[PDB]
């Protein structure tokens, strides 16, 4: 599949991401080995989208969709629905899932 979305801790059960709002993430992205490409808690600064603007990764779009306010999970993304057999040059290789730790904290 393109995402699957494995729950570490829950999210409050009741509240999804809309079109329209802004999600305010945490995130930690890695190769299927865990190996790190990528942190916002690194930064301490966290991360904000908008689902329906093609800003995302197709994997967050339909991933992140799936979780509640509050909510931490893996989501585990094929290339198609990341960078497919290109990769990300200087980050991601060829034809890689990604994993992405994401804490949906907030929307906007
Ligand atoms: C203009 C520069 C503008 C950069 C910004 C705002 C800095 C960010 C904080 C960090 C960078 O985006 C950094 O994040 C990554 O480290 C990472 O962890 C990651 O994959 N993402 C980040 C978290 C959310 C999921 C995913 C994503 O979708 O990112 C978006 C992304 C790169 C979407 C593309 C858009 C074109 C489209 O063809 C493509 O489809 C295949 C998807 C991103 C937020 C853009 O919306 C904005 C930017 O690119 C990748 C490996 C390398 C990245 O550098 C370039
Ligand atoms: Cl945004
Ligand atoms: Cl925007
Ligand atoms: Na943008």
């Amino acid at each position: 599949p393109g995402v699957q979305v494995e729950t570490i801790s829950p999210g409050d059960g009741r509240t999804f991401p809309k079109r329209g709002q802004t999600c305010v993430v945490h995130y930690t992205g890695m190769l299927e080995d865990g190996k790190k490409f990528d942190s916002s808690r690194d930064r301490n600064k966290p991360f904000k989208f908008m689902l329906g603007k093609q800003e995302v990764i197709r994997g967050w779009e339909e991933g992140v969709a799936q979780m509640s306010v509050g909510q931490r999970a893996k989501l585990t993304i094929s290339p198609d629905y990341a960078y497919g057999a290109t990769g990300h040059p200087g980050i991601i290789p060829p034809h890689a899932t990604l994993v992405f730790d994401v804490e949906l904290l907030k929307l906007e």
